[PDB]
């Protein structure tokens, strides 16, 4: 899991939005109690989730199974990228790094400084602050970026929220967060 602070890239009403899991989560309703955590299922709008295909390395879109809401109990490791991107995980959560010419899944507490993550590097063009715009898919709609980022700094930090999220969708434990940081079990 990641802190609610973790930004998740999704698609809402055919519009890609990058919003924290605590924010993304809100696009959902119907919360159930299970596994000693909370599970929210069924979006109140058209909510899709941007995920990555490990095998091909492409950014795909899928439907959501539910929202992963769990009481912030453990602490989280933070990864700071050379670009200034940073993401956190419950340390037990595997991180997807691109080393040895392959993609490997290592726990946050198993990841080391100077490690990499896969970034889809594919933006939605409109990086405007807040949800001011939405019905815009103009400006061609074709990006271009092929580069992965190394972790400049890792640290042990504490969960910002009292709940942590990951957003459960198809393929499971595979989502694009922060500045498109890809992770998978």
């Amino acid at each position: 899991c990641f802190p609610g602070d973790t930004r998740i890239l999704v698609q809402i009403d055919g519009v890609p939005q990058k919003i924290t899991l605590r924010e993304l989560y809100e696009l959902f309703e119907d919360e159930r109690y299970e596994n000693m955590v909370y599970v929210r299922k069924k979006p109140k709008r058209e909510i899709k989730v941007y995920s990555i295909d490990l095998e091909t390395g492409k950014v795909v879109l899928t439907d959501i199974e539910d929202v992963i809401k769990a009481p912030a109990t453990d602490h989280l490791i933070r990864f700071e990228l050379e670009d200034g991107r940073s993401f956190e995980t419950t340390v037990d959560h595997p991180v997807l790094v691109y080393e040895n010419g392959r993609f490997i899944e290592k726990r946050a507490f198993e990841v080391k400084e100077g490690d990499k993550v896969l970034v889809s590097e594919l933006e939605l063009v409109e990086q405007s602050s807040s949800s001011q715009d939405n019905p815009k898919n103009e400006n061609l709609g074709s990006p271009e970026h092929d580069q992965l980022l190394e972790i400049k700094n890792i640290k042990y930090v504490r969960a910002n929220d009292d709940f942590v999220f990951s957003l459960n969708a198809k393929k499971y434990h595979n989502v694009i967060i922060n500045e498109n940081i890809v992770t998978h079990q």
